[PDB]
């Protein structure tokens, strides 16, 4: 059985607003596809519209939802029914299905509707899908179509529909129109509207249908149609997946279960989503939603760079460099359309944060020589974005004036500590890119500004705390207090948010020993939290509090790098134990998969890096900290060198939580430099029962 | 570890409107208690307010909800919080909790609120509960109170509150008022209202609190308070449970897992719920909701007799005869208050069905000599209580009435119950008239198709028929199941279908068919359809009452050995010792009793006939206390292999039997089944 068929897209999909096990969806699609496909369980639960445990479905939803917090857009629900019987609404047409016989694979979705006795099969392409419908008793099929957008349907010929649907983007309120073409191999006997939805009656009890969408035009949607039969489309999708999955090759698992790792590989290649199309002459084009006009060039959607810069993109840099460059070209195209580097695309700008963490991808690209052709423009785009004011109020740095004046955002701004620290990291990214381009004045100014994390450190308590305009800390402080000054965490986590200058953070805290004790205390504390900053409990609090990892809130991005900070401490062996145990206890090969929000490849990439044995602690520095690998023998394709790295784990016992030694080829290492990594053939960890350093 | 502590009240509690795994709640209570206690997960999901998988809770709900279809009434949510912080609504006060460390036992509920660092413990009494709250950091406690009813709070002294809450009953719209007394061992610093709820501030970071309710009066609520400390109340609740659970004693499980059976025992003793109280002079009193005045005598709520007559009550008759009589006295008291024998009590009449299946309990009591002192009054109540015009005129309900086939068949059974009770009281004219009427199931049989079908006023069947069609003429099933709803005259049903062979083929076809259904009668899919359709049992829809007896019908067929295989495999495949426990709605002891009977090896196919059909038992050696004879029956299963699906022979003491008569059962010491690999008959 090939790997792709063993991956279950339902991992992470059991969630509610109050508690996340991944907040993923069972996305069927090609890697980075423009549309994904998922069954819809309910439309009464807002963004939480799929439940893998409930054997009910309402149809297949063509979706663009990247998270339940962002929600969906330009989505379309397709519901096969028998022409006879049925019901008078979407809800009253819902059907039980056979969960055990359903297939939930990345490239293949199969469901059997027990009410209608219809077998539905779907396989994706980038811009569309091939779908087979079969009423097993030979009764005629009909198809319902529903959207939250205003949906219009025209019959073009005996076997072809053209759909148009319209809504608005959530934050910019730009008009957003998606066109869809559907073509069947059986005649369409009638179309009509029923209570806002469309009902298409078909001549046969069986049909194969081609579907495709476009954000360009109706004729582009037709062009985007699959040209091949179901099996051929399915094989192509399999090949598209396999091309990327096979950049990792597990030679020997040892004691480890590979199931979770495999699932993470699937999650790694879903985002960002393609948001450009190819015209008749073979050129990339995209809709500029600010003007409603077509512009040349690649473009992508569905990514919050604050999530993905820290784990996902660095991993892309190792294994899919062409894709990596294409993504950066797309983000540069966003800049060319709007004047600003984007923050959270879905499909246009949705970011409410002031921080611009795409800079972390830009700086990382620079330090690893990924996109030399774009380096100049990207730098200029960062600089523009960091200094320019937006008359429309949406983009660039907020409180720039105050930040420039004071060296920090004050309590005039919400979540001022978290955002000040994000700015300080961005400043480092600009400084590094300036330096590499030999712009000395800019490098010097931004390097100095990147030290602004110092402005908020309260040496009396030992934590980062917020200041008012006059520069005073607020008198009532608790390190367990969440929100207000800190985004989805407390001072305990937020204080360690200085990726770009860990040595300086150490000096700032009073030196290596005090820093060491800070880390230990975070690991040893109970997962206490206070709701003061919010006035209610949010899922991120609940996820930490119900877990046995102290204040290491692995459920959310701010704690991702914390275990690796022991590498800079008096106890460098503690990183391995923390990682081995987190990996074993926090992640499960089941529908209740993750410790928190997966966040578009962010958390899966965290897991994968854990398995490789090293981690890009500070994107923008060409360096990796050591953790502890998972498998006896795993190969990873270092695509930039067109060669395999063999990663070996010796004495790989489950009760050995420490690394005795690590050799890059023949050389003993405690940190790995990117250049050395790329020159290496072998990476060999030897484990031990007790610490040896 | 005692049995009671191994029972997890969450079995059956994972559900949604569209799909049931029991539709139970994690009820903490004493057996047949007046109030039960459950954590509340959400108030945005209607009746589906608890989810065992979600580590969130909004407080402890004092509930009277017997099913999500009926909903709740006279309920009260109690929410411990820290006096500092908190939030501005019930929703914004919800807290995560530690699911793994929580206890969900019948007599003991423990949850740790992680947001407030408060450990809550509750143990029930019949009329109240003892509660311990402990803020583990020594921060002061407050307590919120919420209800859908209009809720009023008065502070009686430093440590005592008197609560009053009012609503109306769902169908009759009778006024419904519950009083609650709360007493703490720490001072109440303040009470106030916030956005419709009450906030009680307490002096300490921990307290033990006594709670009790009444439907009589505020002073009766105070009288109902627990008089003892937490441990003592907990021991008493344990003893109350053990007294009933120990009527079954598993000596040797063999290959079988006992976990599900044990859970079913817990479910057996929850309903009906006590709905009467004891005055200062020791007499039973109840609120008559039709008048708003107090009346003497026991009274019970939360039971739909259409569910419970067929399995639960017959089982009660064997093991808890005093309780059995008390329940019947309560139902007679309902008749005395309203003029009608009740159908679905929650807490007053909710039944939409025309059928009066409490007659099945009355007739069964008669045939087993359970309540000789009530026999005359019960008979009179049945006759009084006994649509009607047309039924009397035509011998059936026509399509003028919804679900006419199901209801006609229910009436025919009720007529048999009256006829049997008449005969036993030597009222010959009534016995004769109702015996004849009990044959009315024949009026709807269509010999062309072989199914029961509906008729219009003129007596015609509707021309377009499908046996897979659900609703309209049939309640929550198709003609395939509904046609077999003639408990009281199986031999006649057989003759009516064309004889033993044709009947046999009917049964086989039901077992062999795909679980196809058509939504025609509803216009949408309902959970009962979904449960059948997703299961591998053909048209044997074990998820719902109409199919419960179908496997046992093979006992009357050319293939009497097939019953055992159907039961053994249903029992193994349809029930799971987990939160996703049941194939369908548990229905207040109805489905659990079905399971328990399966385990004993015999079944009360027709309540009102003093007779049990044979199935196939579960354990190597199980004892059951036949309380009427004050002795144990030892049930043995020989060659009890999991791949042996048939009964080679069954001996009641020394006598070979194929059906068991109640009288013989009560005289017996031993019941011995020997299993076989292949059929032997
Ligand atoms: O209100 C804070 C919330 O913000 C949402 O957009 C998401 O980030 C949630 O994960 C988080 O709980
Ligand atoms: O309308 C049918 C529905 O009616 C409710 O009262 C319950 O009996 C459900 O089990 C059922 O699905
Ligand atoms: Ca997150
Ligand atoms: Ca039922």
């Amino acid at each position: 059985k090939p790997l792709l068929e063993t991956i279950d897209t339902r991992f992470g999909t059991t969630n509610k607003h109050a508690f996340s096990r991944g907040n993923t969806l069972p996305y069927t699609g090609v890697p980075f596809g423009m549309n994904y496909f998922v069954p819809q369980t309910s439309d009464q639960d807002g963004s939480w519209f799929f439940d893998p445990h409930l054997p009910i479905f309402q149809g297949i939803r063509l979706t663009h939802q990247p998270s339940p917090w962002i929600g969906d857009y330009s989505w379309l629900l397709l519901t096969p029914v028998t022409s006879q019987l049925g019901g008078d609404s979407l809800f009253h047409r819902q059907s039980s299905y056979d969960i055990d016989k359903a297939c939930f694979q990345p490239h293949y979705l199969k469901l059997f509707s027990l009410r209608y006795q219809i077998e539905t099969q779907l396989t994706p392409t980038c811009y569309g899908a091939s779908i087979r419908l079969n009423q097993k008793q030979g009764k005629a099929l009909s198809l319902y179509l529903h959207a939250a957008d205003e949906l219009t349907v025209e019959q073009v010929d005996k076997r072809t529909l053209a759909l148009r649907q319209e809504g608005k983007t959530e934050t910019n309120k730009n008009s957003l129109t998606m066109f869809t073409a559907l073509q069947m191999n059986t005649d369409i006997l009638a179309i009509s509207q029923e209570a806002g939805d469309w009902r298409i009656d078909l001549a046969s009890s069986q049909t194969e249908m081609q579907l495709a969408t476009s954000f360009i035009s109706p004729s582009q949607a037709l062009i985007n149609l699959p040209q091949e039969d179901f099996d051929s489309c399915k094989s192509s999708a399999q090949v598209d997946w396999e091309n990327l999955l096979h950049r990792f090759d597990i030679i020997e698992t040892g004691e480890a279960d590979r199931t979770f790792f495999d699932h993470c590989l699937y999650r790694l290649f879903l985002f960002p989503q393609t948001f450009y199309e190819i015209n008749e002459s073979g050129q990339a084009i995209h809709m500029d939603l600010a003007t409603g006009t077509v512009k040349p060039g690649v473009l992508f959607s569905n990514n919050g760079f604050w999530d993905t810069f820290r784990t996902t993109f660095p991993l892309f840099a190792l294994i899919i460099p062409e894709h990596y460059q294409r993504f950066l070209e797309g983000f540069l195209n966003s800049y060319r359309d709007t004047g600003f580097l984007p923050k959270w695309l879905a499909p246009d700008e949705r970011g409410m944060m002031p921080g611009t963490l795409l800079d972390g991808i830009i700086a990382d690209s620079a330090c690893k020589d990924m996109t030399p052709d774009l380096e100049g423009e990207l730098f200029q785009a960062m600089l523009e974005t960091a200094s320019k004011a937006d008359p429309l109020g949406i983009n660039g740095r907020h409180g720039l004036a105050q930040y420039q004046e004071l060296g920090y955002l004050s309590t005039d701004h919400h979540e001022s500590v978290s955002h000040t620290l994000d700015y300080a990291y961005s400043d480092f990214c600009i400084a590094s890119c300036a330096k590499k381009l030999e712009n000395i004045e800019i490098a010097e100014t931004y390097k100095a500004a990147s030290q602004n994390y110092r402005q908020l450190f309260d040496a009396e308590t030992g934590y980062m705390r917020a200041r008012d305009n006059q520069g005073n800390f607020h008198p009532d402080f608790s390190p367990y207090s969440w929100g207000r000054d800190y985004a989805e965490c407390s001072a305990i986590q937020a204080t360690l948010g200085v990726l770009h200058d860990i040595p300086g953070l150490i000096q700032l805290m009073g030196g290596k020993e005090t820093f060491s004790n800070y880390l230990l205390k975070a690991c040893q504390d109970a997962p206490l939290f206070e709701t003061t900053g919010y006035g209610y409990e949010i899922h991120e609090m609940s996820e930490m509090a119900t877990a046995p990892f102290g204040q290491i809130a692995i459920s959310n991005q701010p704690s991702f790098h914390i275990p690796y900070l022991f590498r800079y401490s008096d106890y460098p062996d503690y990183t391995a134990l923390l990682i081995k145990t987190l990996r074993q206890k926090a992640f499960h090969p089941s529908w209740e998969a993750y410790p928190g929000d997966e966040d578009n490849g962010s958390l899966s990439a965290w897991y994968i890096w854990s398995a490789l044995g090293f981690y890009p602690t500070c994107p923008g520095k060409p360096s990796y900290d050591l953790g502890i690998p998972l498998f006896d023998h795993l190969r990873v394709y270092l695509a930039k060198e067109d060669k395999w790295l063999d990663i070996h784990t010796k004495q790989n016992h489950n009760h050995f939580n420490f690394v005795k030694e690590c050799r890059l080829d023949k050389t003993l290492v405690s940190t790995i430099q990117h250049q050395d990594l790329l020159k290496a053939e072998q990476l060999t960890f030897t484990l031990s029962w007790l610490p040896s350093h």
